[PDB]
């Protein structure tokens, strides 16, 4: 527990540990939702992980994400040392500079690119599911979720299929740290892969995402090799753990809820609505910002350089945003959330992510409608900047399935 800074009043101290919340065993969203109990202020200070603020309610989370002038993305991660080393584009950049980098990234992941990839995502989902179907079991996280978004990225980026295991190794090294290397070290190992490919595609560009990014124009001039590297790093990583972990939460819920499965089986037109409601209930990201100056925010004195965690996960779980927030209802009229963030850095991959989710659910429920958690398995969650599922053993009777 880091020493309490003099400017932080005692009554605001709640020692929440974002990497190991108490009662994690009861579900990660539930563990974070303790920050929304009635005796907890809207803005608290935890002495864990170096000490930082946490905004606990959707209203403050949204407001801080809007106010980039006070709440900077220069140091967006807890602990401070990771936030400082992090230089991905556009996620470590503030407006106004961020705007045009964001525009360039949008060219390679935006809605028209997604409408085009639709059928290719479907063919990949089908091949994975058909490979598992007659086995009557899988670890969903390992056997479907982990192979799926990396394969979509390779297609986007014109990278060879044979590079997948190495690239998976490099990205896992960075986002699932075991303590053997600093974030900085992992980032450099990732950059070492990207550097030659960027060099090759600035000399001989194709029409893949890396070529488009590495030869783009930003803020008047050509993008540097350095900036292209920093953007490619994000385009690769941004869609991996988020999608893997989110698909896992969703499938865990569906395995545990026969009635919700049956709803989507009987009413497949509800899957897009179901996707949105699961994005709210099983929201999973929590990054934040650093104070650019002393600032009073909702009656609380914040100090220049303080970090503030602004958990995207919490907005939609807030009972002030959605009534009975832990209840899943696919017919919810106004599904409010900030699962993809808010403000100037709102997820550029959100359209791609939704197709990945919807295609997965549609294809899985068509082929393997009836499945359960393996009996005696207790699903373990993990908490951090991207919270997730450690493993997801599923079982089914292959006689209830259909090759489609
Ligand atoms: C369920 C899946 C996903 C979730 C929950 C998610 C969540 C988020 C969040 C919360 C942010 C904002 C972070 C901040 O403000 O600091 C973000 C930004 C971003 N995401 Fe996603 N994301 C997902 C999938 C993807 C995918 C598939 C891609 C494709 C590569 C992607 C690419 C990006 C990029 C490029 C940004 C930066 C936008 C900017 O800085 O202007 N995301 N995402
Ligand atoms: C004791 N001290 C001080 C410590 C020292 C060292 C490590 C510590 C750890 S730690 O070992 O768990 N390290 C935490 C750092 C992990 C960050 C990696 C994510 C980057 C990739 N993702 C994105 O860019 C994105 C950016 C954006 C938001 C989000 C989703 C998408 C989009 C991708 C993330 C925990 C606790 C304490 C530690
Ligand atoms: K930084």
């Amino acid at each position: 527990l880091a020493p309490l800074p003099p400017h932080v009043p005692e009554h605001l101290v709640f020692d929440f540990d974002m990497y190991n919340p108490s009662n994690l065993s009861a579900g990660v969203q539930e563990a974070w939702a303790v920050l929304q109990e009635s005796n907890v202020p809207d803005l608290v200070w935890t002495r864990c992980n170096g000490g930082h603020w946490i905004a606990t309610r959707g209203q403050l989370i949204r407001e801080a994400y809007e106010d980039y002038r006070h709440f900077s993305s220069e140091c967006p991660f807890i602990p401070r040392e990771a936030g400082e080393a992090y230089d991905f584009i556009p996620t470590s950049m503030d407006p106004p500079e961020q705007r045009q980098f964001r525009a360039l990234a949008n060219q390679v992941v935006g809605m028209p690119v997604v409408d085009k990839l639709e059928n290719r995502i479907q063919e990949l989902a089908c091949s994975l599911i058909e490979s598992l179907r007659p086995q009557g079991q899988c670890n969903f996280t390992e056997d479907y979720a982990e192979p799926f978004p990396i394969r979509i990225f390779m297609l986007l980026a014109g990278l060879p299929e044979e590079d997948i295991p190495h690239l998976k190794y490099l990205t896992d090294q960075m986002t699932r740290p075991d303590g053997s290397m600093t974030f900085a070290e992992a980032k450099e190992a990732l950059y070492d892969y990207l550097i030659p490919i960027i060099e090759q595609r600035r000399q001989k560009p194709g029409t893949d995402a890396i070529s488009i990014v590495a030869n783009g124009q930003v803020n008047g001039r050509p993008i540097t090799s350095d900036e292209a590297k920093r953007m490619c790093g994000l385009l690769l990583v941004g869609g991996l753990d988020t999608v893997v972990n989110f698909l896992s939460f969703s499938m865990e819920f569906l395995a545990k809820s026969p009635e919700h499965r049956q709803e989507l089986i009987e009413r497949p037109e509800r899957i897009p609505a179901a996707c949105e409601e699961l994005l709210r209930r099983f929201s999973l990201v929590a990054d934040g910002r650093i104070l650019t100056s002393d600032y009073e925010f909702h009656g609380v004195q914040l100090k220049k350089g303080d970090q503030i965690l602004l958990p995207q996960m919490l907005s939609g779980l807030d009972e002030r945003e959605n009534a009975a927030p832990m209840h899943v209802d696919f017919s919810r009229q106004k599904v409010s959330h900030t699962t993809f963030g808010h403000g100037s850095h709102l997820c550029l991959g959100q359209h791609l992510a939704r197709r990945e989710i919807i295609v997965t659910l549609k294809e899985w429920l068509t082929r393997i409608p009836d499945f359960s958690i393996a009996p005696g398995a207790q699903i373990q969650h993990k908490s951090g900047i991207v919270s997730g599922v450690q493993a997801l053993p599923l079982v089914w009777d292959p006689a209830t399935t259909k090759a489609v």
